[PDB]
């Protein structure tokens, strides 16, 4: 049953996260981050489309984990041990002979978060994160940070530096108005890439395609 996630995964932070599986043989993992609306119809197609990629989708609604995360107390939030344990979790689950490193993706505020996590993970932990169309996250603290800082707006949302060194590969995607930059410069540095595309399909699309070559790689 493609539309049944095969097990949940239950890890610190997060609470009964679906773990779906695709058709073919897995060559990854993906957590995709919501936007904090929850998942609508722009995760659903992202998850769709990473599955038909034989990628592995750990959907995550934002809403209750955003609330976890302003329950702490202290400066920031660490966010990757989440992310180790829950993908850790739904391998040993899953028991298919295989580990892989988690790709962490989002949509809007979840995109956002998916790279702040990246910025601050340790090595060998994530294989990468792709941010489809980031907006500032809302939450309470800011993410703990290594060099991308935390930049709270006007509005009090969160943005991170891009310019910074990362641990980790991370490709941000924005519509059209948002800057684009040298993609094989910007990896040579272990800065984020910077992309953009005309319509949410095609950004999307060019998600999918990192997701898979980051997954590839880390494997």
């Amino acid at each position: 049953d493609p539309f049944t996630p095969v097990i949940h995964a239950s890890a610190e932070r997060l609470s009964n996260i679906p773990v779906y599986m695709p058709k073919g043989d897995p060559v990854g993992l993906a957590i995709l981050l919501s936007d904090e609306k929850g998942i609508g119809d722009q995760e659903r197609s992202y998850m769709d489309a990473m599955l038909a990629r034989n990628i592995i989708v750990m959907p995550v609604e934002l809403g209750p984990w955003r609330a976890a995360l302003d329950k702490e107390d202290g400066e920031c939030n660490y966010l990757d041990s989440d992310f180790e344990a829950i993908a850790k979790e739904a391998l040993r689950g899953l028991d298919l002979g295989v580990y892989f490193h988690p790709v962490l993706t989002g949509i809007g505020q979840g995109a956002t978060i998916a790279y702040a996590a990246a910025s601050d993970s340790p090595d060998a932990t994530i294989a990468g994160a792709v941010s489809l169309d980031p907006t500032p996250a809302r939450t309470r603290l800011p993410s703990c940070t290594e060099k991308a800082e935390a930049i709270k707006g006007p509005d009090g949302g969160f943005t991170y530096s891009v310019n910074a060194a990362l641990p980790a590969p991370a490709l941000l995607i924005s519509p059209p108005g948002s800057p684009v930059n040298n993609p094989v410069e910007a990896r040579r540095k272990n800065i984020a890439v910077l992309q953009t595309a005309p319509d949410f399909s095609a950004r999307m699309k060019m998600a999918v395609d990192n997701v898979v070559a980051m997954a590839d790689q880390d494997a």
